[PDB]
């Protein structure tokens, strides 16, 4: 688990980095994302 959430982690800053420089920012895609990244961490981890 703890290498796992590390991987997970680095994938999420990744992800989040990429939404940032997104050229194709969709108002619905940009708002789940928001949403999927604006989570509580217990929310998040269930996402993951």
């Amino acid at each position: 688990g703890d290498i796992y959430v590390s991987k997970l982690q680095a994938n999420q800053k990744s992800r989040y980095n990429e939404l940032m420089q997104a050229l194709n920012m969709s108002a619905a895609l940009t708002a789940r994302k928001t949403r999927e990244f604006r989570s509580p961490p217990q929310e998040q981890i269930n996402m993951l």
